[PDB]
This record gives structure tokens, sequence and C-alpha cells, in this order.
């Protein structure tokens, strides 16, 4: 598998849901944040009103979130979460007119993917595990 086109489809996915066409795994990625965010709507919309997206703030919303979900350790329910909050700042950005951050979002998730979960989700049986959880 490879996290960029899972980042990628990922995030065309969720700005097609609102009407925005941005220039396996995958489906149950997208079920299991489907189930995420609807059980923590509430949470999410206070989140969404508390970011203040813009260039400036941008990479500094992501760390602070990365590095307060992660804190304790990784489980496949964070990661769902990870990817629904980078979806997050990707409609945010398209509503506030800031579309060229959806390329760094993008970037981000795949850094940190490969870079800092990568590892993890190997010993926890790579992709396939996640998916014979959702099929
Ligand atoms: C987008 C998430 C990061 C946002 N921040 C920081 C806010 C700005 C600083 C957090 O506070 C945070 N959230 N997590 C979670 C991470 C995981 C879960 C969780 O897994 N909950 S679950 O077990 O009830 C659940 C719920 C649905 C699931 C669906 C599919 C699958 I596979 C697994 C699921 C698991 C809950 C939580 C968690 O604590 N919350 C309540 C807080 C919150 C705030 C906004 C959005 C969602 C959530 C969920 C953590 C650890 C932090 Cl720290």
């Amino acid at each position: 598998y490879d996290n960029r086109e899972i980042v990628m489809k990922y995030i065309h996915y969720k700005l097609s849901q609102r009407g925005y066409e941005w220039d396996v795994v995958h489906l149950a990625l997208r079920q299991a944040g489907d189930d995420f965010s609807r059980r923590y709507r509430g949470d999410f919309a206070e989140m969404s009103s508390q970011l203040h997206l813009t260039p400036f703030t941008a990479r500094g919303r992501f760390a602070t979130v990365v590095e307060e979900l992660f804190r304790d350790g990784v489980n496949w329910g964070r990661i769902v979460a990870f990817f629904e909050f980078g979806g997050v700042m990707c409609v945010e950005s398209v509503n506030r007119e800031m579309s060229p951050l959806v390329d760094n979002i993008a970037l981000w998730m795949t850094e940190y993917l490969n870079r800092h979960l990568h590892t993890w989700i190997q010993d926890n049986g790579g992709w396939d595990a996640f998916v014979e959880l959702y099929g």
C-alpha cells in the first residue's frame, strides 16, 4: 500500500462529499471516519469554529493536534481520528478560500504517516489488518 495514495483519495472524497472537486483500504477508512465523526459531531463542530485556519496557523494547528492525539501511543481509533482531522482542515481550507492549503495538508498527513506512524502500522498487521476490521 502507499500512504500518499491513501491520503489523496481520502481527501478527494471528503471534498467531493461537499461539492468541491480537488486537483479497499480507502473504503474501510472512510466508513470508519464517518462513524467516528458522527459519534463526535458536537466536538468536531466546536473544533471547527475554534480553528481559525490561515496559512499562518495551519502548520501549528496540525502539529498541536497530532502531538496531542498520539502522545499516549497509537491505535486504530487514533489513526481514524487523524484522517478525520485532516479532512476537517481541508474542508475548512476550502470554505475560507484557502484551497492551496489542501496541498500542504495532504503533504503533512503523508510525511507524518511515513515518518511516525508507519512503524506502528507494520507491527500491527499493516493496512491489511485494518481492512480485516472493516470490509
Ligand atoms: C480529531 C481528534 C483530535 C482532537 N483533540 C485535540 C483537540 C484540539 C487540541 C482531542 O482532544 C483528541 N481526541 N482524541 C481522541 C482519539 C480517539 C478517540 C476514540 O477512539 N474514541 S472511540 O473509542 O470512542 C471511537 C469512536 C468511533 C470509532 C469508529 C471507528 C473506529 I476503527 C474506532 C472508533 C473509536 C477519542 C478521542 C477523543 O478524546 N475525543 C473527544 C475530544 C475530541 C475533540 C474533537 C474531535 C473528536 C474528539 C474525540 C484524543 C486521544 C485527543 Cl488528544
